[PDB]
């Protein structure tokens, strides 16, 4: 068995090899990188996902959100508090004013420790889920917004045509931004290309001990667990490595830096941060090893989590059996 100790790998791509993007999801996973959760794929050197990032500052954040937390340092949840809308190079000045800035630090593992002892003080604010892309349409090579959709995945693995669209979103945090514990929507992968500015740090629990987490969790969130059954699809709970380690479930983290992509594969579970300003894309997508997945993902009903047009025709195509509870949680 490949990577039987679930670490996260890293891989090199030859500029001939980036060129299939679904040969070399596949290729990784011969090699073990989804028992992980988590792989990084660091571009050929020949390859640029846009010629600059001088032009973007006057994208619009309709919504910023402002990021409150309740709890402890190392258990807590956030809640989302909407502001007024503002341009990206707004957004930025404030990043980097003194209230928001990041403090200075060492090294990566320093800003970890200050990130988990005082991320619940402050309320960051997070430009989150914005459609749009920032690929150069005539880069060819793993452009976010190219890729197979999933509706043409199922289509072609199970031969029903369905409705929906598949497109992506832009990301753009600031210092101690935080992304709770989750998998993907119908637990799909998700592909990340960090495009500009400060890193990001995860966190990630291989597929195969997902049941674990949300053990621990219940155990954490006693009141957020009798509300809902599957109330990590609310993307609220945070877990610091510390408090996982005493519980003994197994984890590994990386940092992942301006250039590179990240890939979450189907039911790993995934946490993390922001170190200062940064613009993310991301998308999700599929492969004929999700189908699985899909069939037995969870799913929220208690009105929370609320999501996307695309997600009906997965759930009744794939779930019949849950479809008419889920679709009042929907309602
Ligand atoms: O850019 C981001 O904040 C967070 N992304 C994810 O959880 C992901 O890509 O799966
Ligand atoms: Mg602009
Ligand atoms: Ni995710
Ligand atoms: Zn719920």
């Amino acid at each position: 068995a490949q990577n039987p100790n679930c670490n996260i790998m890293i891989f090199h791509p030859t500029k001939e090899e980036f060129n299939d993007f679904d040969k070399y999801i596949a290729y990784m996973e011969s090699q073990g990188a989804h028992r992980a959760g988590l792989a990084k794929i660091i571009p050929p050197k020949e390859w640029k996902a846009r010629e600059t990032y001088d032009n973007i500052s006057e994208i619009l954040i309709a919504t910023p959100l402002q990021q409150v937390a309740s709890g402890r340092a190392g258990v807590f949840t956030q809640y989302h508090k909407k502001k007024k809308a503002m341009t990206v190079g707004e957004y930025r000045h404030l990043a980097n004013s003194k209230k928001y800035q990041t403090p200075p630090h060492q090294n990566f593992e320093d800003l970890e420790r200050k990130y988990w002892k005082n991320r619940i003080y402050n309320s960051p604010i997070y430009g989150a889920d914005i459609s749009g892309s920032l690929f150069d349409e005539n880069t060819k090579q793993w452009n976010l917004g190219h890729l197979g959709t999933i509706q043409d995945l199922l289509e072609k693995e199970c031969g029903v045509v369905i409705e929906g669209v598949n497109t992506p979103y832009l990301y753009f945090g600031m210092w101690k931004t935080t992304f709770a514990w989750h998998t993907e929507d119908m637990d799909l992968y998700s592909i990340n290309y960090l495009h500009l500015g400060e890193p990001k740090t995860w966190y990630v629990v291989p597929p195969e001990h997902g049941q674990r987490l949300e053990r621990l969790a219940r155990e954490l969130f006693p009141g957020s667990s009798r509300g809902c059954g599957a109330f990590l699809r609310h993307k609220v709970a945070l877990i610091s490595p510390t408090v996982l380690k005493e519980n003994g479930i197994p984890f590994n983290r990386i940092t992942q830096e301006a250039g590179e992509f990240m890939v979450t594969f189907p039911y790993g579970y995934h946490a993390g941060f922001n170190h200062g300003f940064n613009c993310a894309e991301a998308i999700n997508f599929a492969t004929p090893r999700w189908i699985d997945y899909g069939k037995m993902a969870s799913q929220c009903s208690c009105g929370e989590a609320r999501v996307t047009f695309s997600m009906d025709a997965f759930v009744r195509i794939l779930q019949p059996e849950r479809y008419d509870l889920w679709k009042r949680g929907q309602d």
